[PDB]
């Protein structure tokens, strides 16, 4: 599924990311675009052979299981394609995770250098939430 900016802002508050580890809701919009385009199903390979899954880009390397990336984790105990389905629970749940961490959302390199210290309530103007 490929949300609209509005849509998957609505999914992600009703999934109970607004606020979340003190992110506003335009951060983890903002997060999505930037690493998924908001497309649940995208799938990126890595240099070191781990695979980033789904809408937040959900690394196999700690994260999920994908049964091919060695001396791996799956610290969110679900198979990576979970992390595609059109509904968002696994993502948000596994997110969740990722997010409490220590490094907040510097988790994702996207946010990090795309997302972060810019207006990211743009991200949610004019959204019936
Ligand atoms: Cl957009
Ligand atoms: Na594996
Ligand atoms: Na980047
Ligand atoms: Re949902």
């Amino acid at each position: 599924k490929v949300f609209g900016r509005c849509e998957l802002a609505a999914a992600m508050k009703r999934h109970g990311l607004d606020n979340y580890r003190g992110y506003s809701l335009g951060n983890w919009v903002c997060a999505a675009k930037f690493e998924s385009n908001f497309n649940t199903q995208a799938t990126n390979r890595n240099t070191d052979g781990s695979t980033d899954y789904g809408i937040l880009q959900i690394n196999s390397r700690w994260w999920c299981n994908d049964g091919r990336t060695p001396g791996s984790r799956n610290l969110c105990n679900i198979p990576c394609s979970a992390l595609l389905s059109s509904d968002i629970t696994a993502s948000v749940n596994c997110a969740k995770k990722i997010v409490s961490d220590g490094n907040g959302m510097n988790a994702w390199v996207a946010w990090r250098n795309r997302c972060k210290g810019t207006d990211v309530q743009a991200w949610i103007r004019g959204c019936r939430l």
